């Protein structure tokens, strides 16, 4: 929980440092925004693969065994978490679009607190460094279309930062669902991935930010 809660603190403090940029930028070239927003994406693809589903089936593996029951475990937790996001998928305007913003956190939050509840940091850790390595660019992108879209910069930059506080929030919920009983890790592992390949295929240069962010997790992943 420990490990999970400052998982998800770094994720806060990450939004924050992204979301406190934009108070300079104030506006940013439309390609710029989607460069970002491409690399974002592709962290979070390449995370739920080689950062949940891969990890889940190896721990799905080992406590039921090698059979494919392992994969189906991690697939059917997977497809769950889709459900659970296209389920939540339901001038007055701004707080349509920030609930989008919560609602994209949340499986963000949920990854870190799952990767962590068997203490692994081997799975912890690339997970959670490729989550806040992403709420940079992110928790600038909020606050500069929050601002794009009518707020001043202070607001924006406000909202933005109270953003991130679904990374905390999250985890718990993460380290919550993954305890419960041993076959949780490898079904919740399964569940963050699929919420998370949900809003990246939901939400959305964009292709050169994305592979760079898919380069970069894999980066990540054979070094920590």
């Amino acid at each position: 929980v420990g490990y999970a809660v400052l998982g998800g603190a770094a994720g806060f403090a990450a939004t924050a440092l992204g979301a406190l940029m934009a108070l300079g930028l104030r506006a940013i070239s439309a390609r710029t925004q989607d460069a970002m927003l491409g690399f974002a994406a592709g962290m979070m693809l390449a995370a739920s693969a080689f950062s949940l589903i891969l990890p889940g089936l190896d721990a799905a593996g080992t406590i039921v065994g090698p059979g494919p029951a392992a994969a189906a475990v991690v697939a059917l937790g997977l497809g769950l978490g889709v459900l659970l996001m296209l389920g939540l998928d339901y001038v007055n305007r701004v707080w349509l679009f920030v609930l989008t913003i919560i609602l994209h956190n949340l499986p963000e939050g949920m990854a870190i607190g799952v990767s962590f509840a068997t203490g692994d940091l081997r799975i912890g850790l690339p997970l959670t460094s490729a989550i806040a390595i992403q709420d940079v660019p992110e928790g600038l992108a909020v606050a500069l279309a929050l601002r794009a879209v009518g707020l001043p910069i202070g607001r924006a930059v406000l909202v933005a930062v109270a953003s991130g506080l679904m990374e905390p929030l999250g985890a718990l919920v993460g380290v919550g669902i993954s305890s419960g009983f041993a076959l949780a890790y490898p079904i919740s592992m399964g569940l963050a991935a699929g919420a998370m390949i949900f809003v990246v295929s939901h939400e959305v240069t964009a292709t050169v930010g994305l592979m760079a962010g898919f380069a970069l997790m894999m980066f990540l992943d054979t070094a920590l």
